[PDB]
């Protein structure tokens, strides 16, 4: 009897996913199609790259050696929006917070902090096999915080009347700064 092995391969990770064995008679047409196996793996996110099983291939007349044929896949990808989830828990969004403290010259507190927030977004490409999104560059190079008006405190003037700042998309946290109140 002759033997044939059809090997289903992830060609991105060079990993064998399954092997199907068949036996037959010399010169018999190999009674196999890669169609079901291709359908199955495409259902798990793969995309056919190269099917090396030849149409109408016969079993050989070589007892010593088996026949091997690979069916090679890549990972199917699709572009996704910033709101898309990812199996590795990474996100297409981030929100940074600006914090402004209000103090007198000795560091004692003059008023309660005010805060503001900015949000950045990034598109990505989802790998259908892994469920993981490869996120691209942040779409906005920077974002500006809403203007924060320092409170009016009788008898004092703030070092900065209205605080306007921005964050760059590479920042991991927004700015934290102090407005100082000086006596009139
Ligand atoms: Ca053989």
């Amino acid at each position: 009897m002759q033997k044939v092995h059809v090997q289903y391969i992830d060609g991105e990770t060079d990993q064998m996913l399954r092997q199907d064995d068949l036996d037959g008679y010399t010169d018999e047409t190999i009674p196999y199609s890669t169609a079901e196996g291709i359908k199955k793996f495409e259902g798990d996110g793969y995309e056919l790259f190269k099917d090396n099983f030849p149409a109408g291939e016969k079993f050989d007349n070589d007892d010593t050696n088996d026949q091997f044929y690979t069916v090679i896949f890549k990972h199917h990808r699709e572009n996704v929006d910033p709101n898309h989830s990812s199996a590795d828990g990474t996100k297409g969004t981030k929100t940074l917070t600006e914090t402004v403290h209000y103090k007198y010259a000795n560091g004692t507190k003059a008023a309660e902090d005010q805060t503001a927030q900015v949000t950045f977004t990034r598109n990505g490409v989802l790998d259908d096999v892994t469920g993981i999104v490869a996120w691209g560059k942040w779409n906005e190079a920077s974002q500006s915080y809403k203007a924060l008006t320092s409170p009016t405190i009788a008898g004092y003037a703030p070092s900065e009347a209205v605080v306007k700042r921005s964050s760059n998309s590479d920042a991991e946290q927004g700015p934290t700064l102090t407005v100082i109140y000086t006596a009139d």
